[PDB]
């Protein structure tokens, strides 16, 4: 059975301890489905909403079941299935994907999918308190690091397997500095001409001690800019002769991002007016290390998957940049024209909040298939322990 | 398209800092599933394996991507696709249901499906720790208790709600003693007969300093039944006239479990003896409050799906008990036989690890099926947040 | 059998987390200490310091032997004996009196006392990180509230016990109020006039990646004066009916003091100018709530041990204002003329780093005798517990 | 101007995480206290105690004025001036050493002196936990490590230090062996004589949930001895060549002891018993690593201060074995008789509570000088910081 998106939404993605800090996770998530919601009034909020499957990479300190809550707190009927998935940064893609197999399989006709993080609000974590310390220092991990950004076998960075694809597949520091000034200064123009207008949904931000009431309306990384320094940018992963910058990777970010999928059945019923179809979608993993190019083995099985024959087909894609090497490396890998790629901007401009990425690109790509007349497009996005998950969208 | 389960195992079940305490929630998912693809070697390791799906609901200090790390940790190849689920007690559940969702898709003809958790090696948080505590005290929280066992709306132990049950469907702490007590018997006459045999895989303990290797080989809880003891129990979370007790509620524990799933495709090729069909499966949900009889809601749900118009045609039942009075209450809305429903004891006797114990009813039930000469078998777990998975398999 | 001081010196006094947070509170006293060594070359600091007696109430990470590290990181010779002394807002006092009694007693010629403090540096506790917190939430402990400003034996702040003493004396919040205003007013006319010059010497704070390093050369709190928002303050220590506010109280801070004195025999023999005699000393203590007028019981044993018969031989008065009620009551019950009374403003708008004060006040008092010439002096300071400790010194 | 010591106590020395885990600092200073009160009822508590210095190391968490609290804990008049002294390990002979310059003075008439220590509940510290960690691992730092053990200067832990000494005065690991298990024998020798009964009072342990309370009566340590594991026993402080090992060291323990001094007036006045005279004291320091042999240093100028001309006068010595080689290196340094030091067994044996042992050693001194027939003795104990403490006293 045919799966359609109705409706999309995403808040605006806040900086580390930025203007989204007083939000948790799921606040955010929150603010995403109302969003969403309000966009299809056809569906009602207290009948029509069988399921919801969300991401969500650092559950730490949230509460139980995030994706409930999200759900709950949006207004959504307490009769709401619900479940959260963790595919680190391709969570929210994950999410869909789970989704859409489930009004397939014809378990629900209406879905909640999406993703929500607050890498600002993740905790610290003490191993030792439980059991005891007994003699001598013992640490206190972040969170953020230990179970969002390092590799679960080597313990090291994501950056640092960014270096790694770096010199497999020689890409340079020069060619990630192009990358990441090109996607800022693509998503400076696509804010200025109001791009993501119909998919941003602003927060409001409570006024402390007499302050009014503030909206965060607005992705807050592009406008940090400044090609100068980013040029001269220190490399932060590896010393000597490296390539991959704080600069030229993506940041570390509070967001969430909401999509809402019915069934053939209930468009009609409800006469609700479908955006787009998921025509298909392929995951695939390889090497933990080779995280970066694993978009480039899920493509062709998302296209296969859609019956697209030929991916000169697609009109648009949205690669997720968790670094621009990622970028880089998988329209390099598929030999694709990078004028169809993150053509409003991608992750290293705009943001990275791990467990709504994977539904944000699949929203913008969206609103770029339906601004620049586009009819196919293909989102994918990596993630830590080496995978990645893609989905493919056609308008109508 | 038909959905079969060919293997299946578990570990062991360890107390709260207990048997298992030297291993994480990966390593014991590690040794379930290892137990469970070394009973198919007709499915290769290296190449069969098309996704995991895997249950946690304590994720933090795990490391990224807890599914993805067992997957690895058994042997299985690194293109597996993998993804890790959280709907609190109903993970594991969720998990299976899922699976089968995709095999019947046709995304994936091998998936593995079960769940994790480690109680014990659940960390502490230190939610100030990163913008700082700046003047007096600061709080560090008990993840157990934050992401596991306390609603994330009122704050409230899932035993305070366990009270609210007793209340509003009048149930007795004699009644619920006398569930627990029969729990334990049930428990222990099942070991001493080796009716959990087939589904325990060892966990192999290494020696501390010249000591030898050990094997934790029986779940750790149900030696410690002490009738005397248990009748005269304080109730913990209701000082004045309570009824729940921490000898009639599930314990804290650490554990997990493997299912291996295939589609009618596989079953072929590879001369696979299939063990079960999973017929169908039902989840509901309504107040965060009432989760203890959610499984009531669900179960309907799951026997329509499964085309069975008769209760009476189930021939044994598995309720998860996280409480004595959630094995009691559900029974009793449902008008069940209570000699068909957890037959070889259940999680107040056996132990309650959240992440593994939505699998870990499955597992037994088929187990039930299997020795007791069964046909169809239903299994029902709440969860925290108020909802409930329930799953119906009939056996080959 | 005669003590000398013959040099002084405080460093400024930094806010809470203000101008001093990143310095160490022995960075702090090696401050001190080499602007004391300065103004007497004629001791050798690589021969003539026989013992150091140093104040400090929160130990905690400093190290081992905080006043055996001002020493050595003053540049004095290694030989020196060294021991540090916490009585609260005592200490330094206690560390001057000490340092006293061994000269009187022939076992030292040239001693060095005085105290410091960092309130802003002294880290949180975990008590239960030892032996493991086990199960449920764990308390960490703000040390400066622990050890520093909470009464050992009922726990409550020294601020609630402030209120017992206005309620006890009759000291109305409009006198409390009038007297914090006074006192900022007379540390801005301080500040304005340089009266402080002599005694201050400055910190240098190391500038951060390249950027130039910066001076404090004053106290930081008495420009913070408002006086109309004094007025309508928050009492922070009893809700109803209260009297004490953060503005009345002195605030939590950082700072250090040293004095050099000496015996008779080394002021001829190194050819040394006497500053001041020390007169005498008296400690007192008595109920721990009641530590606020501990001062008018220590004072009378000072005069006594000094051999003064009327206290209106006195010039000047110090009297450490750890509240603004602790100012007014001593006076009040002493019959004291206000006008000789903290002369140049007092710890409410100075600043009352707790291991420092003691010292500091003497120091201040040195100057006042010198610059608006006085003879005799009198320095007093309460301390949580219910002590005090109080000092004459005669201006020679 | 002559100083007596009329009475002394201590409290048993338990083992770290031992017998005395239930046990505050504070709360072993009191039982201490109050055995030495018990000892001379023809001093008031409620009259006639002037004033308490007390020595402690690990200060954090144990509340306002640790003196204070012992004094009142002990039932002395709240008149009671108090102060807490920290000299390291030297911390109870410095506050015995400041308690006798009181009284000669004549600033007290009866003066508490010894020290406290509960090495056990020192608690760790987060240095981070004010301001934030920001991003990043962070660091909980054991306080018995940053303030007790470890050098201020170099970090390392006092063992280093003692692997100098061993290297600079050839003590080899043969000697300091032998050392220790004579340490140990003699230890043992005294427990089964009685030898500590008069000094030793015990501390009462609080039953738990009903369980009737117990007595801690003797050292924890002496019995421990294991002859062959002591000489196969790892070098824990340096892996190459070492000679220090955890069995010739001293332990880390918990423990506290007091001294009750009186003038030459109250004696006479009240009647007392003088057991001894304290005749002088002398401290030295030099090179923070050398520590280990300061009180080669400081026996010198304490006989010197004592009047005594010839070392061979004294009947008894204590030094304070802090290690092994402490023990060895001042013996051989001051060319003295083996058998005329630690005559009871040492703090390798006994154990080592930082700030108690200064006091302790003078306690044990006097029981051996009354129960051995000695007339002239001295105590001397090294300090981190690289000082050292000594003291002569006279049997009457």
């Amino acid at each position: 059975q045919n799966v359609y998106i109705v409706s999309t939404a995403r808040t605006p993605i806040g900086s580390f301890q930025g203007s989204l800090s007083s939000k948790t996770a799921v606040e955010l998530g929150a603010v995403a489905l109302k969003g969403a919601l309000a966009k299809v009034p056809e569906l009602d909020a207290s009948k029509d909403f069988d399921e919801i499957i969300f991401g969500n990479v650092l559950s730490a300190n949230l509460g139980q079941a995030p994706a409930r809550q999200v759900a709950l707190a949006a207004g959504l009927s307490n009769h709401i299935v619900a479940s959260t998935v963790n595919k680190v940064a391709a969570s929210a893609m994950k999410a869909i994907i789970l989704g859409a197999q489930s009004i397939k399989c014809g378990n629900a006709d209406v879905v909640v999918a999406g993703g929500c993080e607050s890498m600002t609000n993740a905790p610290y974590y003490m191993p030792a308190a439980r059991a005891g310390a007994k003699f001598g220092q013992t640490v206190l991990v972040d969170g953020v690091e230990r179970d969002g950004l390092n590799d679960a076998y080597d313990g090291l960075a994501m950056g640092v397997h960014a270096e790694k694809c770096a010199r497999d597949w020689d890409i340079t520091r020069e060619q990630q500095d192009n990358f990441a000034i090109e996607s800022y200064q693509k998503s400076q123009k696509s804010q200025k001409e109001g791009k993501f207008d119909n998919e941003i949904v602003p927060v409001t931000i409570k006024g402390f001690r007499g302050k009014p009431d503030t909206q965060v309306t607005k992705d807050e990384e592009p406008a940090r800019l400044h090609v100068e320094k980013l040029r001269s940018a220190r490399t932060v992963f590896q010393k000597e002769n490296g390539t991959v910058t704080a600069a030229n990777a993506s940041p570390i970010n509070d967001g969430a991002a909401a999509v809402i999928l019915v069934s053939e059945k209930v468009l009609k019923e409800k006469n609700l007016k479908p955006l787009a179809i998921i025509k298909g979608w392929g995951e695939a993993a390889h090497q933990p290390a080779d995280f970066t190019w694993a978009p480039s083995l899920a493509v062709p099985k998302a296209l296969k998957h859609a019956g697209i024959e030929d991916i000169n087909s697609v009109d648009y894609f949205e690669f997720n940049e968790a670094f621009s090497v990622v970028g880089l490396v998988n329209t390099k890998i598929l030999k694709l024209d990078p004028s169809k790629v993150n053509v409003y901007g991608g992750a290293v401009a705009l943001g990275h909040p791990l467990g709504c990425s994977g539904a944000r690109v699949v929203v913008t790509l969206l609103s770029i298939l339906q601004q620049e007349g586009g009819k196919i497009g293909v989102a994918a996005i990596c993630n830590g322990g080496g995978g990645a998950s893609s989905i493919v969208i056609e308008k109508i």
